[PDB]
């Protein structure tokens, strides 16, 4: 009952959630939301305020926002897509909490993201460098995500 695909994603304002729905449909994967214990408020997401929760977390590479629930088994999956918004050219720190809360061995892991304009390159490189034991697959920025842009990425 293995060899399945998981599409895991974090989304604060729904943009990455909609791109992840399109990815899950395109790969016939299980749609899974990475849930913070404390949801990000408008004040938390204030990029201009150096004291906002997101500003503090993104200034600290060791920050690990807690998850809402413990992670279930990932044994049934051989492929895991991980989606997120780009925050300050990086994956939000909850993505580090997620990766550090399960066993990703023997799995292909593919990052995808949405952004205001930044590329996924730095965010992806930092994930590869911090988790060199994972079989990273080439990631993709999915801005203005549609059934057609996602179909093209998956069909190659
Ligand atoms: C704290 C914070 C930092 C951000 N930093 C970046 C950035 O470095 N580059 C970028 O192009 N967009 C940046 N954005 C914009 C988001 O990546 C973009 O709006 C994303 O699509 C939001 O996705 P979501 O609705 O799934 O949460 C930032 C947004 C927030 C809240
Ligand atoms: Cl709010
Ligand atoms: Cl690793």
């Amino acid at each position: 009952k293995g060899g399945k695909t998981l599409v895991a994603y974090f989304s604060a304002t729904g943009t990455t959630a909609r791109a992840a729905k399109l990815v899950a449909e395109a790969v016939d994967g299980t749609f899974y939301e990475i849930q913070p214990a404390k949801k990000y408020t408008a004040a938390d997401l204030d990029w201009h305020d150096k004291a906002s929760r997101s500003s503090v977390e993104m200034s600290d590479s060791k920050s690990r926002p807690a998850l809402y629930s413990k992670l279930g088994s990932l044994a049934e999956y051989d492929t895991i897509y991980i989606g997120f918004p780009i925050w300050w050219n990086l994956a939000p720190r909850i993505i580090n909490t997620f990766i550090e809360s399960g066993d990703f061995a023997g799995k292909t892991v593919i990052p995808f993201a949405t952004s205001g304009s930044s590329s996924i390159s730095n965010a992806e490189k930092e994930l590869q460098t911090n988790y060199p034991g994972i079989n990273w697959g080439k990631g993709r920025l999915l801005n203005g995500a549609s059934r057609e842009t996602v179909k093209q990425w998956i069909k190659k």
